């Protein structure tokens, strides 16, 4: 019985990783994600310029999930190319360097610059579309011109395997189109499912405030919240992207959840509340709950029961 | 202390009401949110004729909430019409009747024959914009400009103030945008947000399959799982029609719950997932709740408090 993957041309002991954003900010977070028994880490989205984000109160968290409006803070993507380029220990565990440019220029720019060493240490890249564009307008991968601009640019300026992560999804046309921008881009590899639900407000009734000072208390919503979206968008695009890998994020708290996701389609599957609750121990611990589920089943590997969720009748 | 409310031209005991497709299908069901300690009650989304709606199983209630693709199963337009008529009761409380055609042809026909039903009754039209739209394109209220025409045809058929029911938004560009055509419409009085969480999927982990028979087991998420979706989109529509009412649904179990809505800015608070799992019971400890509350703060209005949500800094 083994939670083996190997995939994108790495070999992953398990699948699990930390979503972007959530424990992997600075080089202390790194050395932790690769300290960890997970599979893999994601590095911070990162901009150029070094970010220091928004106001605090930004992230907060509640018995069933979170929400942020962090603002992207990052110690700029010089730092995350150097620690991918010269201090990772690759021996370890794969790494994965997520990307989220404010602009397409921002974005070529820093891929042009990522791509040599991604050839040379095999670093592997996840672009972030469920990021702002121009104020007033939709979200990148709202905005299904724009995602196709992005992808067409970064395809063009990288030249090598990447991967995307999407937000959340509500429509079944929206499923359609998003699918298939994302199956015109054959460098594109896996598709991570998903970004946090996005402008929620939570109102804390004691003191009749929102929790987090940006954008007037709204923010991006993760945790047990969004497991049933994640699920659904996870196999939406298990579904419609028979070419490429989904990676699931969204809700994973225990084995169970990991394995709904896998059951869903997931490949590699991203914890960030739970992650960013409990503290990276959450990693033994949703091992052996995923292989506790599997022994009592009778699976032996991942691919025995990834995509195989049943329908009725 | 009593809850006691006017709006619309109309009293009402207590602010609290089923939401449209729970507990309102049937001559009994209207009979029995009739009996209930509610506010007001609301029929279910009609179309011109009868549907039996989707193969069962179609509901399913978990610990978090519940998920559903009905299939808008109804006894057609000229049942629920003829309840408004002949059949309900105005002196026990106010009644809405939501309409939801296949298209604008046939919303436009509903209309037409309730206008003097309401005008001679009282009865109050609230119009589903999660209805289906053309080839290719998403949910009527996911496409600004088809939502634009289906306002202004039932504007013009109609004639009389009537509400709309949203379906959440995730982006402040879309809550921007769907404000302003909102906006266009005097006659769109009040709003009611939100509509179920589109296209989320429950996976049973010990039978490996999805929940639900329709849509391959995808369907529209509601109750503790979407909270915070139906607060922002409250407040975010609050915010942004100062001359329209707002009626809050989504995640409503408690008083606790009913009062967050209204301090985002509910006037009516709807309740649907808690309705379906608990009986028309959940009324009577709704108002308890939400008045013990108010004792607790010292509030002895809804009004004291409504839209007055406190933000930091
Ligand atoms: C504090 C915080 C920061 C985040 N920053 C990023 C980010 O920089 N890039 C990104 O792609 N997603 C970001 N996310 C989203 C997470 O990667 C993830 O998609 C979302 O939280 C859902 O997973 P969960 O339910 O496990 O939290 C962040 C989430 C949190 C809570
Ligand atoms: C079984 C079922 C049937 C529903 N049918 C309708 C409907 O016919 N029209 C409508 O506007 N909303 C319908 N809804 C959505 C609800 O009115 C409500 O907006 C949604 O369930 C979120 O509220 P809740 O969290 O209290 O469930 C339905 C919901 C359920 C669970
Ligand atoms: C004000 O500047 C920004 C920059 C990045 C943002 C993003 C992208 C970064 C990001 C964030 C975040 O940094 O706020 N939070 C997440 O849950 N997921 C993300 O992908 C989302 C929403 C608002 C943003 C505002
Ligand atoms: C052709 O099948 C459909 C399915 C859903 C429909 C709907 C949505 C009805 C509805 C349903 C539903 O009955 O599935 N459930 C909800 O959670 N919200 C709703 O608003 C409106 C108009 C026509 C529809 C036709």
């Amino acid at each position: 019985m083994c939670l083996k993957l190997n995939l994108l041309d790495h070999v992953f002991a398990n699948p699990f990783m930390n979503a972007a954003g959530v424990l992997c900010s600075t080089e202390e977070d790194l050395r932790c994600m690769t300290a960890s028994s997970s599979g893999a880490l994601v590095s911070k989205s990162c901009t150029s310029a070094p970010r220091d984000g928004n106001p605090e109160p930004r992230y907060m968290a509640f018995p069933l999930g979170s929400i942020n409006s962090m603002g992207l803070p990052n110690l700029g993507f010089d730092f995350y190319l150097k620690y991918a380029s010269d201090l990772h220990d690759y021996s370890k565990k794969p790494l994965f360097l997520s990307i989220s440019g404010l602009s397409v220029e921002e974005n070529v720019a820093m891929v042009r610059r990522l791509a040599p060493v991604a050839q040379e240490k095999g670093v592997l890249l996840e672009l972030n579309l469920s990021c702002p564009n121009v104020p007033g307008k939709p979200q990148v991968a709202y905005d299904f011109e724009a995602m196709r601009t992005y992808l067409q640019q970064v395809s063009l300026a990288y030249g090598l395997p990447f991967g995307v992560k999407m937000p959340p999804y509500f429509d079944i046309a929206h499923f359609d189109t998003a699918a298939a921008v994302l199956n015109e881009f054959p460098l594109v590899k896996f598709v991570t499912c998903v970004n946090s639900v996005g402008n929620g407000l939570v109102i804390d009734a004691e003191s009749e405030s929102v929790v987090i000072k940006p954008k007037q208390g709204f923010g991006g919503l993760g945790g047990k919240y969004i497991l049933p979206t994640a699920l659904a968008n996870v196999n939406a695009f298990y579904r419609r992207c028979p070419d490429k890998l989904v990676f699931g994020c969204g809700g994973v708290y225990s084995g169970e959840d990991a394995f709904l996701h896998i059951l869903a389609g997931a490949s590699m599957v991203q914890v960030g509340t739970a992650l960013q609750e409990e503290g990276p121990g959450i990693f033994t611990r949703l091992e052996d709950e995923l292989l506790e589920i599997m022994a009592r089943k009778g699976y032996r590997t991942l691919e025995e029961f990834r995509g195989r969720v049943k329908t009725i009748e």
